[PDB]
């Protein structure tokens, strides 16, 4: 008896559970068409020197990695972006920007909590737009599919802050900009742990009270306005959330999105416009997760910077959501026609009459074994069929068949069955 | 500067590529719901223990397989059919037969010749029907694939055969059943291979000529009346070919399948019918294949047997196939809209009919970054805009919004656009 589970932290997907990821991804799929993105996919492996980012962040601690026979060091993605990244590398000048690139990468990582080891994300990133209109796009692009599956400004929103805003208060406090990736990446980490504790993971990176309260104070800050106080109006920043707000609203999203200053994300590519989707409840960590990255192109050898933009959507924390609001029934299976021969004889002709079915478009099964029209009725109701063909000989010297709606069983003739 | 080539044998697909692979793809789903086939999926990660079949086959000499940190020992599946028979166990006697699954998963394959190390494979199988009933569904379903992307009778074929016919001149001639997979492993790679180099691979196996002999004269038999006359009209393989052939006429692919006594397949399980997809010009390896294995669900410890068959159908061959018949023309990006603001203060207003657009199921884009009406007008040609929505200023005050049908530019009216 071999081991029917599945490999440690991974899972299965038999039909009726592929048919909630698939009334998910087709959400995902839409959206995407409906924002006029383009798919694209790669390898789930990647050479492991594209993820040594050295900022300490928990992606590249939990690195589902290993070595080919060849000796190459390789990796199952932890994330899509590098990859996409790599991709555009490849393209160059034959690269066309303004581009809007989509896919829905089933990503890896390692754990010894025997905790999940793969999910699948929806990534969407914009490339080659400067100006705060991408992450607009792309923020109301993730709230179009939550809608899509049935969630409303009243269940979920989306937090907005920018980067830039701490940037500043690490350049103006004297901190050299190489400890600022690893302070994000502790940062993040608020709400999940202790105030000391992170306080004193920010006293390790050499960074003096003065300076790590600048930090403390600036990420509790509630309004926009108090930002302005903070750095000005003339801030970047300030300008880029304003109009971010303001184009938002325009679109009809107003309702959705919300300012807030704790919001960092806990990536190191990040330098501008971050976001961060959560259920109003408080119940679940976040829903997606995305912001700007004007410089990891730059930072994977682009002669000239690239700037882009985008976001991960995971299946996890959607799912647990879209359950709890009772947004998931299970779909039942269904097919348009069951084809039933009366008996071995007549399987010819029903063979012909399912050609028939299926060359117009209808979904058909016939009944492939032997068994009684009774058995093969049952048969058909169990598989959602909604219309039952029994072909009888009798019928047949006529050139009618039996059709019985499954939601006495008529006579029809051949030609109008379809 | 990284590396922008993909790991050693594996394919990326940007968007160009990604729309080929969806051309194929949408015509295996397609098929797969016309025949009332169910989706599933399982992990591309699977213990190794699940493969190691002593046959000497050529897939489970080249598995792509490694050891987690943790210990145990997993692989990148070098095929679907054992995670198939993984999932219909897990089940028990909650699944439901006759089960008609299908899926597409990427399979992967190891190699010092730096060749491909993956395909996806559209997978097909039918389980627990006993009658060749179900290697006709499965035959049809492979040639209604291949006539929907566009290819005759005239252009590819089905070789049939059974290896019960094989299996009976070696039970006659006094081998151990034992020795009867891996004869059929050999006795595949006979076009391949010389026809000394097999007998001499065959008699390493412990078989005399006598015993040899009665394999080759029986593969280069070229008619079912010539294998009558080897075993009886009594044999259940003959009666099973003859119900083979007289179903798939009766469902009109006739003229697609065709016996051929040399096909037996490389893979271990099979038991029955096998078939083999072939262009008829002779110029490309399999387009796919697949029969019948009624006894793995035995092997992999199911209480009581389950007669399965199904078919593999990569996307290898079938492109290089439809590539030669010019049938895989590259299809360019499209896109309903691309509103157009006359210049960043007409946005706002540009977003708003953006929604409109969007809501109504219309695919649109916006101009993202300042940019120049013109140069807008040449973005949206090379987006393939079926219709550019310039919004001016003038026009908005009016009610209106100027629109141009790409395949003067006409002033209408907000409602009217959608
Ligand atoms: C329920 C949340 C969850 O499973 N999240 C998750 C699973 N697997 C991966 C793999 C790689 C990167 C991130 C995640 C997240
Ligand atoms: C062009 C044919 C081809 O690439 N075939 C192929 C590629 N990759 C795998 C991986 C695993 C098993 C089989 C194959 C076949
Ligand atoms: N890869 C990021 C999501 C993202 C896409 N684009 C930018 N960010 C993540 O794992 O959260
Ligand atoms: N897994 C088989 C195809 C198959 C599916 N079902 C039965 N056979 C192959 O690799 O060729």
């Amino acid at each position: 008896m071999v081991e029917t589970e599945p490999v440690q932290g991974c899972r299965d997907f038999p039909p009726e559970a592929m048919r909630c990821r698939r009334h998910l991804f087709d959400v995902f799929h839409a959206t995407a068409k409906t924002f006029g993105f383009e798919e694209y996919d790669a390898p789930v492996l990647e050479s492991e020197e594209l993820y040594i980012r050295k900022a300490g962040e928990e992606i590249t601690e939990q690195m589902f990695n290993f070595i080919t026979k060849g000796g190459h060091r390789v990796a199952l993605r932890p994330e899509m972006t590098p990859s996409l990244a790599r991709l555009l590398l490849g393209k160059g000048r034959s690269l066309l920007l303004p581009a809007k690139w989509y896919s829905i990468p089933q990503c890896w990582r390692y754990e010894a909590i025997t905790r999940r080891r793969e999910h699948y994300q929806w990534n969407m990133d914009i490339v080659g737009v400067k100006s705060v209109s991408a992450e607009v796009e792309l923020v109301c692009a993730a709230c179009w599919a939550m809608r899509s599956l049935g969630l409303s400004s009243k269940d979920v929103g989306i937090k907005v802050n920018s980067r830039k805003v701490l940037q500043t208060v690490v350049e103006q406090a004297g901190v050299t900009s190489d400890k600022f990736a690893p302070v994000c990446v502790i940062v993040d980490k608020m709400e999940k742990i202790p105030r000391e504790e992170v306080e004193a993971q920010l006293a390790v990176l050499g960074l003096e009270p003065t300076v790590v309260d600048a930090i403390t104070t600036t990420l509790s800050l509630k309004s926009i306005d108090e930002i302005a106080q903070r750095v000005g109006e003339e801030h970047e920043a300030v300008k880029e959330l304003r109009q971010f707000f303001e184009q938002v609203e325009a679109y009809g999203y107003g309702d959705w999105v919300l300012f807030d200053a704790s919001v960092v994300r806990g990536l190191a590519y990040y330098t501008g416009i971050v976001f961060e989707g959560f259920d109003r409840e408080g119940k679940f960590r976040a829903l997606c997760g995305g912001g700007r990255y004007d410089n990891l192109l730059t930072t994977y050898g682009s002669p000239t910077p690239i700037p882009c933009a985008g976001f991960g959507f995971g299946d996890c924390v959607i799912v647990e959501l879209l359950q709890e609001k009772r947004l998931l029934p299970d779909i039942p299976h269904v097919v348009d026609d069951v084809v039933i021969p009366f008996d071995e004889s007549m399987r010819p002709h029903a063979l012909a009459v399912l050609r028939r079915l299926r060359d117009a478009g209808r979904s058909a099964d016939i009944i492939l074994d032997k068994k009684k029209v009774v058995q093969a009725f049952n048969y058909a109701d169990r598989v959602g069929a909604v219309r039952a063909v029994l072909v009888a000989p009798e019928e047949w010297e006529r050139g009618e068949v039996q059709v019985k709606m499954l939601r006495r069983g008529f006579a029809v003739p051949l030609d109008r069955l379809v």
